[PDB]
Parts: structure tokens; C-alpha cells; sequence
């Protein structure tokens, strides 16, 4: 009877969203203004373009419109598979409207979709849904590991990516760096993936709740 939400996460206050999109932008633009990046632009693009700067700003030309968030449960207000099932529990219901605190150890980069790294806690891993598509388990991960925030994506790519490409780059450090950035070494991935490990982790404030279209 009731509907759900189109969606259930972490929603950024809009002075923690700031911080971390200003952040990101300064992640893309150095990144790819590096000379490793440069010399592996193969990798990451297609064809016909050019040898000269690709510049990452406009590359991944679709943001977040509103503040940025880490989703748990993809509802669409219910017409998505396990949607009741995870709305109803009782953790959820604890804690819709609640702050919490989201670390973002690392921001990366793929030829689909730029992001940054959620390390949930213990806590907030109750409110991550068992039944997701492809989860960490059926994939030797520990649950929770594609949590993320969503800084960017490709043209034709839908915003959903960005958990598929963290899970897969978190399958290959599963190698030494090839650069320093001020606040990070970063890792070269191969296929245009790249990774940037912060030396200290950024903390965002967060509320945990549910966004309608
Ligand atoms: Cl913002
Ligand atoms: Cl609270």
C-alpha cells in the first residue's frame, strides 16, 4: 500500500557534499595532469582522439545534481527486487533520520566512473542490504565493500557502475605506487583504472534516510 522511497543511504550535508565534490574535482584535475596518467591514456580511451590533454572534468561530464550520497538500497519505490524486504527491517526504521559519520579512505578513477571509497562501520553495515545483484560474498569480498560516493560518470553510463567498478578494483589489490599526489600515493590498475590512497582518511557527516524522485 504504502510506497517506498526511490532509494535508501547516506545523504551528505550539503557543507560535507561541498567539501568532498571540491575534493574530487581537484582528484580529476591532477590526476589528469600527471605524466603516468599521460602516458597511459591508451588504456583508458577508445579511439580517434588525439595525443593531447584530456582533460577528466569534462570527460566524466555527468555529476550528482544534488548533494552527494552513498546509496544502500536501490528501491525505486518498490519495483526493485528484495525493496520491501530491506525497508522493513528494524534497523532501518531505527535508523531513518540519524547522522552518522562515513569514512572515504580512496578516490578512483575508471573509463566509466569516478568515485570515493565508503569503509562503513560495523554499524552502519546493518543498514547494507544482503541481496544485492552481485555482492562482495559471491566475489571473495568482505560485504560492504562497494559502498561509495558517485562523483562522476561517463556519457552513456549510468550511475549504478560506480559500485561495479570499485568492486572490481578492489579484486586487484586483493603493486607499487606510481605517484604522490598532496594527499595520497597513487596506483596505477591497468585498463584505466586508477586508485588514490588518502595518507588520511577524510570523515563526511551524513543522514541516513530516503530520497523520492
Ligand atoms: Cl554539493
Ligand atoms: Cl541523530
Amino acid at each position: 500500500k504504502d510506497f517506498l522511497p526511490l532509494a535508501f543511504g547516506w545523504f551528505l550535508t550539503k557543507k560535507s557534499s561541498e567539501t568532498l565534490r571540491k575534493a574530487g574535482q581537484v582528484f580529476l584535475e591532477e590526476l589528469g595532469n600527471h605524466k603516468a596518467f599521460k602516458k597511459e591514456l591508451r588504456h583508458f580511451i577508445s579511439g580517434d582522439e588525439p595525443k593531447e590533454k584530456l582533460e577528466l572534468v569534462s570527460y566524466f561530464g555527468k555529476r550528482p545534481p544534488g548533494v552527494l550520497h552513498c546509496t544502500t538500497k536501490f528501491c525505486d519505490y518498490g519495483k526493485a527486487a528484495g525493496a520491501e524486504e530491506y525497508a522493513q527491517q528494524e534497523v532501518v526504521k531505527r535508523s531513518y533520520g540519524k547522522a552518522f559519520k562515513l569514512s572515504i579512505s580512496a578516490l578512483f578513477v575508471t573509463p566509466k566512473t569516478a568515485g570515493a571509497q565508503v569503509v562503513l562501520t560495523d554499524q552502519e553495515l546493518q543498514l547494507w542490504p544482503s541481496d544485492l545483484d552481485k555482492p562482495s560474498a559471491s566475489e571473495g569480498l568482505p560485504p560492504g565493500s562497494r559502498a561509495h560516493v558517485t562523483l562522476g560518470c561517463a556519457a552513456d553510463v549510468q550511475p549504478v557502475q560506480t559500485g561495479l567498478d570499485l568492486l572490481d578494483i578492489l579484486q586487484q589489490v586483493k603493486g607499487e605506487a606510481v605517484g604522490e599526489l598532496p594527499r595520497g600515493k597513487l596506483y596505477s590498475l591497468g585498463k584505466g583504472r586508477w586508485m588514490l590512497s588518502l595518507t588520511k582518511k577524510m570523515e563526511v557527516k551524513a543522514i541516513f534516510t530516503g530520497y523520492y524522485g
